[PDB]
């Protein structure tokens, strides 16, 4: 089955995290990754204090069940998500979501697939596109569809 993963990470310096991210994700069994989107910087949008995120979308051919690749991203988050810099390890700074899983619609306590939110995020939407163009979701609606519907602004290669 084809998962697509948005990873973003706000990190000030964050390469090296979504690097070590992108590196686990490949490492999950019964897992490979086809594609990964290039990587997209999103300013924020009210506090300027706030570190830009990292922004990309990866696809995953999987054989697992979405509950446990949902358990596989999680264990990533909670062991590469924080990073330590002096005395005292930072608050997670990585997320992984499951946009799409196959054509699958999951509503359950741990999972809502496809990404409740994806659909108002610019972030997530403009890398899978770059991925994916002609994907269709499970209820028919196209992701061309929706950036024509929204007109997006477009983010910036980071
Ligand atoms: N520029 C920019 N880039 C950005 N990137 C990412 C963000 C916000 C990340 C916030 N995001 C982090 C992951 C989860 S955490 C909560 C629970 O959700 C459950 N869950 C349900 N369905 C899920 C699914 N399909 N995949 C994964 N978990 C799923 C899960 O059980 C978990 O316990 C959802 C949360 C959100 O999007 O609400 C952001 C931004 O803000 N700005």
């Amino acid at each position: 089955t084809v998962a697509y993963i948005a990873i973003g990470s706000n990190l000030a310096s964050p390469l090296e995290q979504v690097n070590a991210a992108l590196k686990a994700l490949g490492d999950i069994p019964e897992s490979h990754i086809l594609t990964v989107s290039s990587f997209y910087r999103t300013p924020p949008l009210g506090p300027q204090d706030q570190p830009d995120y990292l922004n990309a979308a990866v696809a995953l051919e999987t054989s697992l069940a979405p509950e446990e690749l949902l358990n596989h991203t999680q264990r990533i988050e909670l062991q590469q998500g924080r990073v330590r810099k002096a005395e005292r390890w930072g608050p997670r700074t990585l997320d992984l979501d499951i946009m799409l899983f196959g054509n699958e619609v999951i509503n359950t306590e741990r999972l809502t697939v496809p990404h409740y939110d994806m659909k108002n995020r610019g972030f997530m939407l403009w890398p899978l596109f770059e991925i994916a163009p002609e994907l269709v979701f499970p209820d028919g609606e196209m992701l061309r569809q929706i950036l024509h519907t929204r007109a997006f602004d477009k983010l910036n290669k980071w």
